[PDB]
């Protein structure tokens, strides 16, 4: 737990917060795997009395390879009440994301999670798991994926993640639950490239609102998702035109 120079995307700050936009290969949290480079080092370097917080002012978090929003703490005050606020559901992140699959409605996943047996780097659905609720909404059609927005009722790891690949519409990059599967059928040579290359779930948070701590001010933020999301969507969106170009000039 100790500073270092990692540079942090800072979205907005005052006296109580920071809101930062978190790029891919960058842990939260030192953990099993990952002991320093993460998110907490960036903190104590960029602002060292944030040591005096519990876990350096991280309320929430985002896996590794997620992209997007997230509010830290600059006060012990700041924090207790954020992670209220957390707890209350007052504190809102919407994520985008791409997922493998035709889909035909929006919905809700509402099944239990908990740590894989076998494996200890996986979570998986299970009943016996605890209670997690997932929603989503269709944003655009592709011919083989689906572009969706999610917003949450429980937060767990891996939730949208393995909850997408329980309905088996894994997000496409995924590495861990089958997000990489072989490329479609009529791919051209650019679409399988980027699916090649897209080795990341295609998951970012893009919203985030929240009443603030001390003034109680309700705020909201958005982030773009990243160029990388942003060239799988524009090649989808190009095999999807030509796939819809079949018979248009019959």
């Amino acid at each position: 737990f100790e500073p270092q120079d990692i540079p942090l995307d800072i979205v907005y700050e005052d006296e109580d917060i920071i809101i930062i936009n978190k790029p891919r290969d960058l842990v939260v949290h030192p953990g099993a795997g990952n002991p320093d480079g993460t998110v907490l080092n960036a903190l104590l370097h960029y602002y060292p009395p944030i040591a005096d917080v519990p876990r350096a002012g991280i309320v929430h978090r985002l896996d590794k390879d997620t992209t997007g929003l997230m509010v830290v703490a600059k006060t012990v005050p700041a924090q207790t009440r954020l992670v209220e606020s957390l707890q209350r559901r007052e504190i809102t992140r919407e994520y985008e994301a791409v997922a493998i699959g035709h889909m035909t409605a929006g919905g809700t996943v509402d099944e239990p999670i908990s740590r894989h047996p076998t494996k200890r780097t996986h979570m998986a659905v299970h009943p016996m798991g605890k209670p997690a609720v997932t929603h989503y909404r269709i944003m655009e059609h592709f011919r083989v994926h689906t572009r969706l927005r999610l917003r949450l009722e429980t937060g767990r790891t891996h939730q949208i993640r393995v909850h997408m690949a329980h309905i088996t519409h894994p997000l496409v990059g995924d590495p861990v639950y089958g997000g990489r599967p072989r490329p479609p059928k009529g791919a051209s040579e650019a679409f399988i490239s980027t699916l090649r290359k897209f080795d990341r779930q295609a998951l970012h948070a893009t919203m985030l609102r929240l009443y603030h701590p001390i003034s109680g001010i309700e705020m909201e933020w958005h982030a773009p998702i990243p160029q990388d999301m942003v060239e799988l969507i524009e090649v989808m969106r190009a095999d999807f035109e030509e796939h819809k170009d079949e018979v248009d000039w019959l």
